[PDB]
């Protein structure tokens, strides 16, 4: 019941319906960097799986469990709450692994596992790492992890960097200005211009971009999944101090993430950086309401505060100022209403 | 309420959140054929509004009410269940129409209107006309219509026609065939190929197409909103008999719709046909899992059956056979998971 | 006889009937690259024929014997099992070479030659080099070759490369899909979908293609006809490891071949590569039933295994996997039912 | 058996291998005029099948049996000699007709049926109706037909007509003239020109043509399958007297056929005429060695003689003369080596 107490029923319904589609599973599977890196992380750390007990949190089609099986896992508990659980069972039988993979339909916060596991595996990451709040389910499942146990992924580093994108900033007002007309089919729309601007600026922009728009080395916030607690992700305060590498108008912050699989043999990384090939996580950009001018050598400092909501998302609050000028800007954004951009 | 008894709370939440965004209101407004045709229908039938009482069902930003006001409506009750009701009120004040347009926040099945109206106006059409099930709310609102009152739109014609599009058919099978692989990173996926094909073929394809793909004259199913009852739309049985004009593989049925605004002065049509400019309704195609071969001269007969569900959509059953050969295809589709091409 | 023990009578009948037609000999002679390269190989190595004894295995119309004669061969035994041996005799008379070219009707495994030869010549190559299994007759005929004799051709290189061709893959699955129909004139065909797909994908595709579809440098398997024995061609195991140069779906393997005529004066090559002008051998592609995704830098390894059958062809088994993912495709192929796509 | 005594094993092997492929079955099935007319003939004559015993000779995939089942047949014995019999069995199970369709693997001349049948159905027609000689198997199967029994098809009409096609005639010599060259890579080929011409002229041309090339109303030779005996098709003598409608050079005879399904309710026709849509039987044209000039009003008379051979085909002998001139021509053709021109 930890899941249903932090999540509106209306949101859980839609969430699980979405991951219940094969088309969606196929998308995730066809991302070769994602699928291949998970496989590489598990198989190259075979000693972390050989004759071990394994929990796969939100197994979907089962693919990560099959990898754990390839690596030599004695026993794998594959938990999945969507109707995809049925399809995972089918694959476990057709691949003759009924003696090693047990699919358990339900939420990991609600099901009973019969024993403690040596290692947990999952793909719980959303946009800017935290969105969809499955990282809480992943951490929750540590109640089943032996003390010496491991987690794959082991850590997550959400990166934050300032960007310049005059054209993105301008789009907002250009769109909002639809309403700034005194006779649209004889109707004066202009009283709504302000509300339109607000709405557009509350949407985090999900797409990719040229790394040339980044104005400073990114700042890293690390969650270590071995030590973290579920509750650590209810309120996430990310302080930042950027040392500006380029002079210009900073229109917002860009977000991406890495996770690392820290095994006994080696550490394997999965990156969603804009310097790396595009994943189904893209990148995320949050605009400031007002651009901040900064010179190369200036510091831009502030806080990104993420406050978990009952729609399995975050309210994002960003405050920033150029320390050498005192010019400051903010923005409050809702990751439950992202703008998926094609410009 | 009738609305909450026919609708899961989870679906209503999302539905009304979607229409609550200004960005979404702007997209509907910027469809010039939609906005312009509604305006033309109302203003050219000014006598249907001059000094009349009006109900606007699901008014959104209020745009249709403003049109009713331009046409000379004494009084317009604008009902809207999303938070857009707040923004509509703002526009009514800034346009100095507080004496003529009264916004009433809530569902039309739940609110109290103080009087009966002469005419109802709404844009309740979804994909394939019926999707989103607002046509029920529109019909429900007739409890407020005087005897001899009018409705704008007045009727809706659904059009059904068989199409050939080998490339469309192949896309879906090409996607589905992912699940045939016997060793995807060493994993045999092929036990799910059937489930994958079923799911993909249950998705109605929302996009446009050249009219050259149509293999017979369309068949028309008319709902007359003046006479129809809310419950008529719970189960909709559309029989069809196409006379094939071209020989080839029929890969599915294509759907579009017209509505007509039948006023005292003139009848104005809003069409979503593929012969007409593209609207935000596009057209919808339902693929058969297996094509049917037909020769020109052959008849293709069957039934399209639409059964309303609690997610404000329809489960669609399409059964079709080429009479001269007995070649038959049955197909089940869910308009709650459309494929946008 | 070695021939009739490795070949069903039904297959030999048809094989020899096919090469017995003048129309078929004209088609082979009109391939100028084939005819011209054979001529160039023989004439430019004239010292390999001047005053030498020659065996032409499966001479057909006789054309290669005439070339050996132009080069100065003392004596040429031209063996041919089809009825074309009589048309070859006619040409030997009309060209006043009765003193130098002796046609011997019959199979080279069955006839008696009166002496040993200095050199053997033949065109025994089929699709993918080996099809029709005449390479065995060519190797069998070495019982007539002196120690230190030569073979023309001398070696054969089979080239294997991975290819991407989505449109090819689609045409065959579109054909196969006929058998998914639940109501073809009211009859449910779909229980045979699996079998139809198998059948279609077992057909090697004989045509040409742009070299741009190739996703890695080809791999070479060499048969040296001087050293090889007839029995070596009963089971042919071709290992391969491709280093992928491009990322994408690998829909199969493409095959072609070169033979080299290694004479005393020079080596002349006859290539059927897609970089070279088209011959009557074209190229051959074997499709995988399921494509393999590979990234550039990945290795694609496996085996092409050819097992000779009694219908003068091979049962081909192709096993390939992307080493970095363990994605694997196994495919069977029957060279006796090729799909001609040109 | 009657089949193996009239057929060389080499030929039977290949024949049955060819019809054993699903790809080939699919081709036959996708010809809508063939498949649809068979269906229409059986269902419109439902009273010929309701609660009746049925034999389907060479059922292939089974499609005609399924039609007999749709029409209400109590029991259908579906005989098929190719490995397609296996696939037909699979379809009978997947269509829940194991109680009504019994697939019997083997040749209809060799298998045991447990009872006599009311009606036989088959698609035994080849090029010019008779080619491949399955019409003999169809007639052979009458040993299983009750006295009142019927046959579908019931009759076959072969149509013969004189044609003009200067360009077709010319092609032959243009091809043959490959050999009429004194130095093809230094070899004199010309001694073979005669033999090449002969070979080309012995090939019946399988393709279609504009009906405007026909110079007289066609002449009809009818086989009634109810009365005919297997041996009647060993030697088929077709006399003809054409009354010329157009003046010009007659370069040969064009052949096509109709079969009729004569039921109790109605007669349904399947035509392969050039006036009708193209089928997988096309039409067949046999050239004269020398064109015959005829004026409109002249009569062109002669005989077409078909003599069955052991390669499941016919040797065709055509003799024709213009009666008013005494200008005569001849031609011996072999339908076992047809030229596909389409
Ligand atoms: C109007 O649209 C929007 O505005 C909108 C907004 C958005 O944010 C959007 C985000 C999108 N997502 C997206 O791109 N993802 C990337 C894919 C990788 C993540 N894969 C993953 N996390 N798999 C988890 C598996 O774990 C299961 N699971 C979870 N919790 C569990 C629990 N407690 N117990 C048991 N099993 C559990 C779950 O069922 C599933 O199988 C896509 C569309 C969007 C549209
Ligand atoms: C992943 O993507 C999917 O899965 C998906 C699936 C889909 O099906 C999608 C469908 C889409 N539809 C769409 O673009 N339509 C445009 C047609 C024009 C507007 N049509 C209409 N009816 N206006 C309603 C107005 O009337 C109000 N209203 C309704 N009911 C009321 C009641 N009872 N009382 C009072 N007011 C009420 C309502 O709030 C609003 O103002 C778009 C996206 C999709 C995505
Ligand atoms: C749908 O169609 C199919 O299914 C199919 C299947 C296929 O595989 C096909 C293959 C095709 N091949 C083809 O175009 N090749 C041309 C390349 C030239 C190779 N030259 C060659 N082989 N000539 C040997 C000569 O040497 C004689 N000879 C052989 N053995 C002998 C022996 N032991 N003793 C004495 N004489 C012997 C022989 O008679 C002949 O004169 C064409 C069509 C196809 C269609
Ligand atoms: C070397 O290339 C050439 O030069 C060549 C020369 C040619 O002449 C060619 C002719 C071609 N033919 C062709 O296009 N036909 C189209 C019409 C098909 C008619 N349908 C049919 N005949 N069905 C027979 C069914 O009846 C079964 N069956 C027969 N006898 C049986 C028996 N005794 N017992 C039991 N079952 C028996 C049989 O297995 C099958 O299922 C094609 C290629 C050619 C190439």
């Amino acid at each position: 019941s930890v899941f249903s107490e932090r999540t509106e029923e209306s949101s859980a319904v839609q969430y699980f319906q979405f991951y219940g589609y094969l088309s969606q599973q196929q998308n995730m599977m066809q991302d070769y960097v994602r699928t291949g890196t998970y496989q590489r992380a598990i198989l190259q750390n075979h000693t972390d799986f050989k004759d071990k007990i394994v929990l796969d949190v939100g197994c979907g089609s089962g693919i990560l469990s099959f990898f754990a099986a390839q690596a030599g896992a004695r026993k794998i508990y594959a938990v999945e709450a969507s109707t995809m659980a049925q399809h995972a069972e089918v694959l476990v039988k057709s691949n003759n692994l009924t003696d090693r993979i047990v699919v358990i339909p339900g939420k990991v916060e609600e099901v009973s596992l019969p024993e403690q596991v040596d290692i947990i595996i999952s793909e719980p990451m959303g946009y800017m790492l935290f969105n969809e709040r499955m990282l809480e389910s992943y951490l929750h499942a540590k109640k089943y992890l032996k003390p010496s146990g491991n987690m794959f992924p082991t850590i997550g580093d959400v990166h934050l960097a300032p960007f310049t994108d005059e054209q993105l900033y301008m789009e907002q007002f250009t769109k909002a200005n639809f309403w700034y007309q005194p006779s649209f089919h004889g109707v004066d729309l202009s009283a709504l211009r302000g509300a339109a601007v607000d709405e557009y600026f509350r949407q985090p922009v999900v797409d990719t971009f040229d790394i040339r728009i980044l104005m400073a080395k990114s700042v890293k916030y690390t969650v270590n999944f071995l030590e973290a607690k579920e509750g650590d992700l209810h309120r996430i305060e990310i302080p930042f101090k950027f040392h500006m590498l380029h002079s210009g108008l900073v229109h917002g912050l860009a977000f991406w993430f890495d996770v690392a699989f820290i095994g006994s043999i080696m550490t394997v990384w999965l990156s969603t950086a804009p310097t790396e090939p595009l994943t189904h996580w893209y990148q995320v950009r949050c605009l400031f309401q007002s651009p901040l001018f900064a010179k190369a050598g200036d510091t831009l400092s502030g806080t990104c505060l993420l406050i978990a909501n009952k729609r399995q998302s975050y309210d994002i609050s960003i405050v920033a100022q150029v320390d050498q000028t005192g010019s400051k800007s903010s923005n409050l954004l809702d990751l439950k209403n992202p703008f998926f951009r094609y410009t």
